[PDB]
């Protein structure tokens, strides 16, 4: 049975983070959905390209639950990713029912906003550590991708094939990473 | 003064070669423009991530012309661009003013339909090189950004940051190119 992803998407978003991994968790057959945190409309990324979602937040809750949240960075996004009480709830939720959470660059401060996995270890975007570290209610890594169990985070647009790949890896396993990685050409 | 960008953006374009060349050229001060072959409505990319463009193709070719003119890859992308008479005029328009063109995975194809710079090094993806090679017009790269004088061509999706900076530097030069990569958190 195929695997679900729930992709929240904010004004102000790391377009590359969004994209990239929406599209690589699409070769590895898990069914995405981007859902637009505003509502249905479409999205300005930080740096201005425009992104449709499938479906509202709101909509797309009602869908779920799903086997990963993902949560992409960019200062803009991830600050409105903090400031929402639906994102606290959907994340909340799924902390309680141990699904995966996965979030990129910025993306990880969310989780530190909505108090979400409190002692793991986590990285971040290098100009989003000390954000991340208030109150060092989580422990910091440098690995360009990090995973403490449900909580799998990354560091920027230059890790996010890594970071997709990862979460490819944690639902659908290493076979399936490896296929879908080889026609990408990565280095 | 700033240098200029047209992205033609087509149904079936992979939507990483898209949104990674569009980020990192706007990253280096690069105004882009991206261009919807069929008009101002939004695109359903290879991987269903929905773009809205930011002008039609037809209205971009008056803002012209531009420093660069960038082809994503994705082979139904890459089919749409080669069948578009709109794409050939602007490619040889382009071309005879000897301005760069830029183009990635199966994108090169588009340059063989419209018999744009013959005698070239190219690369593409490896899945496209025997369409690029039909009637030996070309000669063959394997590496992962090839350029050949105004030519410049790379191989998918894990080549698409190495393709970006390839077009920052030659618009902007060496040190912008190694500013703007640094924050991207590249291997
Ligand atoms: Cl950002
Ligand atoms: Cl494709």
């Amino acid at each position: 049975a195929s695997k679900r992803a729930l992709v929240i998407l904010a004004k102000g978003a790391e377009e590359m983070e969004t994209v990239i991994p929406v599209d690589v968790m699409r070769r590895a057959g898990i069914k995405v959905t981007v859902a637009g945190l505003a509502g249905k409309d479409p999205v300005q990324c930080s740096r201005d390209v425009v992104i449709c979602p499938d479906a509202s937040l709101e909509d797309a809750k009602k869908e779920g639950p799903y086997d990963v949240v993902v949560l992409p960075g960019g200062n803009l996004g991830a600050q409105n990713l903090s400031e929402s009480a639906a994102v606290k709830e959907i994340l909340k939720e799924q902390e309680n029912r141990k699904g995966l959470i996965a979030a990129i660059s910025a993306g990880p401060t969310a989780l530190l906003a909505h108090e979400i996995g409190f002692g793991s270890k986590v990285t971040t975007h290098p100009l989003a550590k000390d954000k991340m570290m208030n109150g060092g209610h989580y422990t910091y890594s440098e690995n360009r991708v990090e995973k403490d169990g449900l909580i799998l985070t990354s560091r920027g647009p230059g890790t996010s094939f890594e970071f997709a790949l990862a979460i490819v890896e944690a639902l659908n396993g290493k076979e399936v990473a490896a296929q879908v990685k080889a026609p990408l050409v990565l280095k």
